[PDB]
């Protein structure tokens, strides 16, 4: 009953798209990697997870990298080495998040993350990106089975989204993506985490809706829709409307930011939705 | 702008204390600096702000440093070099927030912050502390008269507190304070800024109430109580109770953290109340 949002899948997808068309208007665009770039990305991905003895096929990597291809802001890219680092860091932390946690060898993995950062970023940016990656995968480790997670995720939407600012990876995302754009204001918003805080709900609500069935079947509690009775059409749709209102207020405030910054923020939110709803 | 929360000053003070007595219980305790340590701190503060030309008296310094003496967690302190750094970094960024922006010389001030961090912290912590200080003062600068400040501060409690995570300085505070304690869990929560997100509303709500009259008289908008009509006793009491409920919910979640970490969070919120009402 509460095991599935399947009855709402089409309507909610329509409503998400309708909101974006009214409030963001500009559609997201795909980044094309040359086959050299893509093999380079994938090679780095393989080298970084090999110490954990894990093999991962090219097409699995390409499914992982799709979110980065779709959710950056191609208008504004200025550094494609930073872009590739984000492709790599995203994919390997994807692979890390999808392993038995008693296969997690930090001594083996963290230095691979540092090597990626040092390859693609300047000296200062390498440290910023690496600390963000370190802090993300460290958060993930220390909150498995944590009473803190249960408290933040079951108490209120406000407590849950506060947890997700880090846990969904959007602070990590912002802190390794600002070198792509070299835009002073965006760099500051990324480093204060305001960038992450402005985009967390737009990203998390979409992510949660389309992974609800999988996550609750796996016993996972990091999902906002577990806060309403999904089996109750009236309660579900009041909750979903509240989440839509959350996304709209965020997007309306995001438009107070400078133009380039707001472009990146909205391409992220809307691009993630497009990527999420594709094959 | 000609508004005031004076008619509620007593009752809100009593309501605040009562909430803390029921939900935190543990009293905050003042850190007493020896005479040598207070001198070392004032000397460092005076050095840091000497390049900006203007003078700060001992008594102002000591009024600034009191929030640090009261709002840390004394039973858990392990590193007093780190503690002194927070005294100095708090005081001088206070003085900087208190200056006409027309005199905000970053090229003079940022090396002084870096100097403080390099004297008191290990090399890794010194970069964390410095970067949070840099990000804090840079945020203050780019949001003065910025349309983003006006949109975040006037739209809803949620957008306003989202802005204050950085703007009230608690993220900076966490990221320079964790070396005081060398507690692994607290260090991570500081570095993910979860520590700052848990404590922002309890700090900001207290700070906003007791600075409201001052701030509205100066045309400042960074105060959540501008979001209700404080001249409407009925509206103010509903808004004030909403913010108490926010503090209570946060405090109750804070107690799900490990025992040392939660002591630090709650001593910070409760000690800030004590210092503000002192
Ligand atoms: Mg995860
Ligand atoms: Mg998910
Ligand atoms: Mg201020
Ligand atoms: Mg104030």
């Amino acid at each position: 009953g509460r095991s599935s949002v399947r009855p709402y899948l089409e309507e909610c997808t329509r409503r998400f798209q309708e909101m974006f068309d009214r409030h963001v208007v500009t559609r997201p665009t795909k980044v094309e990697l040359t086959d050299a770039e893509l093999r380079e990305v994938i090679d780095d991905c393989n080298a970084a997870v090999a110490p954990l003895g894990k093999t991962v096929s090219d097409e699995r990597w390409i499914s992982y990298v799709g979110v980065v291809l779709w959710s950056q802001s191609p208008r504004h890219i200025k550094d494609m080495e930073a872009f590739k680092a984000v492709c790599v860091l995203n994919c390997v932390t994807f692979v890390w998040d999808d392993m038995d946690p008693a296969l997690h060898d930090f001594g083996l993995f963290l230095p691979q993350l540092r090597k990626i950062c040092e390859k693609y970023y300047g000296p200062e940016d390498a440290e910023v990106a690496y600390e963000a990656a370190r802090a993300f995968v460290t958060s993930d480790h220390m909150f498995r089975d944590s009473p803190i997670k249960a408290a933040l995720c079951t108490t209120s939407p406000e407590q849950y989204f506060r947890f997700r600012v880090t846990d969904i990876g959007v602070d990590f995302w912002m802190k390794m993506s600002y070198p792509i754009y070299r835009h002073p204001e965006f760099t500051e918003h990324a480093k204060t985490s305001l960038a992450a805080r402005m985009t967390t709900r737009g990203l998390t609500i979409v992510n949660d809706f389309y992974s609800y069935d999988r996550e609750v079947s796996l016993g996972q509690i990091t999902n906002c829709f577990r806060l309403c009775d999904v089996s109750d059409e009236t309660a579900f749709k009041e909750f979903f409307q509240a989440r839509l209102d959350d996304m709209i207020e965020d997007i309306e405030c995001i438009k107070a930011f400078d133009q380039l910054t707001q472009d990146v923020f909205l391409d992220l939110i809307y691009g993630n939705f497009v990527f999420t709803t594709s094959n």
